[PDB]
């Protein structure tokens, strides 16, 4: 499986050798060489490239590319650590693209602590433990969150562990007092806002239809600077309704957000919101359009971090598990619908292993469609929710949500070239 990927993006030619991880910026002549190198002689390539370059400059271009091959940078040849807590399945929003379009109960405190104990028991001897407060809207049940935190740190002393708490909130229930507590206790907070106001208020709406932009932007802007524009990010979701998502990222940057994350929709088949292949040469340009601007404001007064350019696996189902409010264990937040992937309850606290191993053995070596790919050692490993939603199987590639990430890998590699 000796292969390379070749791309040229905004006046530069970069090459990736997949097994090595080596990255090369190359000139036009050696860039056109690799169209023929592995299958043609040095004598055959002269007659081929005898309209743009001449024999000597061709051979010198062969010289080093044949030495990178000789150097070996061309053609080279389970323990659970995090729990996604569903502190609530109720919510005060009705976002179109969200799975919570279906009941409505609150995680009890006794199920929370049975979630902390389950994590410690299955953590092996890993010291760093992650607890994500998620679900519907966790702040609707903030009493329990404070109780789970105060309970975990009593356990940190006894079990030689360390808990890393993150919250993800729609914004509506942040106030002066819970924003204090959030910054002396949560290591990271995720703010859900979709960017421009017409885009956000289009779909992050309440039961009545009214939006949430005007209410969350004031408190989001502040939580960011209360924590010095770090240890947070604003989390946006672009669907078919806003494929110009670059302005969404930059509008959030213009409002003073250094840490921004904008991602495609997951498990959005047959909703009208998912992105199709026809949109791929539409979504690509704004990724490139984005990667250009981050370099443009890299060292200037303005600057912003886009999470998907910052360069294992995602871990859902073997290293990362979601806990329903009743204690039920699921591979991730996106699977608590499907009952077949039910893996146990944190009360009884014993984990189903062969669903766990079924998920652990779904990596870039396992699936046949990945072994052909150039970004296998650069990828997230895919999204199991997207695979089962588009093909009812955890181990077949979801072609769109995949060429998106390959372009982000291409955009992240390209930023580091400057
Ligand atoms: C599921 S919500 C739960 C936490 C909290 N209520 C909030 O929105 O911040 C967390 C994040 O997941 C994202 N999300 C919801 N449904 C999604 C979907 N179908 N595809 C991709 N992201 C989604 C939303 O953008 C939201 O920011
Ligand atoms: S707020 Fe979070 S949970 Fe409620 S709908 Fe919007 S995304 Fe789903
Ligand atoms: S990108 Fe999709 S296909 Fe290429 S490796 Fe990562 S997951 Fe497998
Ligand atoms: S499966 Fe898809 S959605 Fe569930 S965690 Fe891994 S990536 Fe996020
Ligand atoms: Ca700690």
């Amino acid at each position: 499986m000796a292969m390379i990927h070749k791309f040229s993006m905004m006046g530069t030619n970069i090459v990736v050798d997949v097994n090595s991880g080596a990255v090369h910026v190359v000139d036009d002549i050696s860039f056109d060489i690799l169209d023929y190198y592995k299958n043609f002689t040095a004598g055959e390539i002269k007659n081929k490239l005898a309209h743009k370059y001449n024999a000597d400059e061709i051979d010198e271009a062969l010289r080093e590319i044949e030495s990178l091959e000789a150097e070996g940078l061309l053609f080279s040849e389970s323990v659970v650590k995090a729990l996604c807590l569903h502190i609530s399945h109720d919510c005060n929003l009705r976002c179109k693209y969200c799975f919570a379009s279906t009941q409505r109960n609150m995680m009890s405190l006794e199920v929370g602590k049975k979630a902390i104990d389950f994590l410690i028991s299955e953590s092996g001897n890993r010291k760093n433990l992650e607890i994500d407060f998620f679900g519907g809207e966790p702040m609707m049940n903030f009493d329990v969150v404070k109780g789970i935190i105060e309970y975990a740190r009593q356990k940190e002393k006894e079990h030689n562990k360390n808990f890393r708490f993150t919250l993800t909130t729609n914004g509506l229930l942040l106030n002066d007092e819970n924003i204090k507590y959030i910054n002396e206790n949560m290591q990271n907070i995720v703010l859900s806002i979709d960017g421009r106001k017409e885009v956000n208020d289009r779909m992050r709406i309440r039961i009545d239809g009214s939006g949430c932009y005007d209410d969350i932007l004031p408190k989001f802007k502040y939580v960011a600077e209360s924590r010095n524009q770090d240890n947070y990010y604003v989390r946006g979701t672009f669907t078919r309704e806003n494929m110009d998502f670059s302005n969404d990222v930059l509008h959030l940057a213009d409002e003073g957000f250094r840490q921004i994350s904008v991602e495609p929709v997951v498990a959005a088949k047959d909703s009208g919101y998912d992105l199709r292949e026809e949109d791929l040469p539409r979504l690509f340009e704004e990724y490139e359009k984005l990667a250009y601007e981050y370099v443009k404001r890299r060292k200037e007064g303005n600057w912003f971090n886009f999470f998907h350019f910052m360069i294992t696996g995602c871990g859902s189902g073997h290293e990362y598990l979601a806990v329903t409010p009743e204690g039920d264990i699921y591979p991730c937040h996106q699977f608590v619908g499907n009952e077949k992937f039910k893996m146990g309850n944190v009360k009884e606290g014993v984990l189903n292993r062969d669903i766990q191993n079924y998920f652990k053995n779904s990596n870039v070596y396992t699936k046949k469609e990945c072994d052909s790919c150039w970004a296998k050692f650069y990828c997230s490993g895919g999204c199991a929710a997207n695979s089962y939603n588009f093909h009812k199987d955890i181990n077949t590639v979801y072609k769109v949500g995949c060429e998106l990430e390959k372009k982000r890998v291409e955009c992240a590699l390209w930023i580091k070239a400057q």
